[PDB]
DNA sequence: GCGACACAGAAAC
DNA sequence: AGTTTCTGTGTCGC
């Protein structure tokens, strides 16, 4: 009935089945760590204006709500929410000079404004993109939006549980607890410390997040999760990490710069879930059915 | 099958 | 310790 495996930092995951068993919406057992996503592709090399040194870069993802592994496969509702965060890491670069350097494309050489991440749903079987939309907390008293491109300095990915705490904080005091896990505030650093080429002072904004945290995600209202056949639709998560450049023959998205030019998502990497099932609004996908 | 509204119950304070 | 918030899902009606 519930499946419990223990997660990295000691917390648990409990899969189960809403066909089965119906828990309450806010209890912890909603919370639980979803498919691993592996490796897509490599795309765009990047490298250090003077050294030339190749910048390793690693996609570290990590799905937080919403998918349970039910008999061998990863199973999502089409009406509940899913969280995915993400960060990235630069294994040979530590933070504090990787924010004092800059950084062009090895395509020749365009110059990196700023690393960003998006994430995107497709059909796993053609690679058909499917829609996303996020509400906030207020759900249908506030505004539904897609998922944004998301400014990001190299962090590690915090641990399932803060993310887990982190989830629906209002007050204050909580709020400066868990800042510097997820922000970097620009205008508080020494800019006497960095040269004006620097690729900190490239990003849009002071406020420059270390994890994309993209919450209370569903896939579009509209998607059919089962084909022609009645088989399930199979889906996948992707992540994509790219630098965004002033684009004045390789994978990119275009981007509404801030400045408001066309600009450039040039693809780094790319990883994805294995296939996931969406069950749809269906009376026999619930417990209440029964 | 989908938009809208409603109810419920644990988290957050 | 009580109030409000948040979110899974029951239900109506087109």
């Amino acid at each position: 009935v519930i499946l419990t495996q223990l997660n990295e930092d000691g917390t648990t995951s409990n899969y189960f089945d809403k066909r089965k068993l119906k828990i309450a919406p806010r209890s912890t057992l909603q919370f639980k760590v979803g498919p691993p996503f592996e490796l897509v592709r490599d795309y765009c090399p990047v490298v250090e204006s003077h050294t030339g040194r190749t910048l390793d870069l690693r996609i570290i993802p990590r799905i937080d709500r919403g998918f349970d592994h039910i008999d061998e496969e990863w199973v999502g509702y089409k009406r509940n929410y899913f969280t995915l965060v993400s960060t990235f890491e630069t294994a040979n670069c530590d933070l504090d000079t990787f924010l004092k350097s800059s950084f062009d494309l090895l395509v020749g050489r365009l110059r990196v404004q700023y690393f960003a991440i998006k994430i995107k749903a497709k059909n796993d079987d053609d690679d058909t993109e499917i829609n996303l939309v996020q509400h906030t907390a207020k759900r249908d008293k506030g505004p539904q939006f897609c998922p944004s491109v998301c400014p990001l300095v190299p962090s590690p990915l915090p641990k399932h549980q803060t993310i887990r705490e982190a989830s629906n904080v209002r007050n204050i005091t909580k709020m400066k607890k868990y800042d510097s896990t997820f922000y970097l505030h620009r205008d508080h650093v020494n800019y006497e410390e960095y040269g004006v080429d620097s690729l900190l002072f490239s990003y849009p904004e002071d406020s420059i997040q270390k994890v994309a945290r993209y919450e209370r995600v569903q896939f579009a209202s509209s998607i059919s999760v089962k084909k022609p056949s009645q088989q399930n639709k199979h889906f996948s998560l992707h992540v994509i990490l790219g630098a965004v450049v002033d684009p004045d023959g390789i994978p990119y998205d275009e981007l509404a710069l801030k400045n408001g030019s066309k600009g450039m998502f040039v693809y780094l990497q790319e990883m994805k879930t294995p296939p996931l099932i969406i069950r749809g609004r269906s009376p026999s996908n619930y417990a209440s059915s029964q």
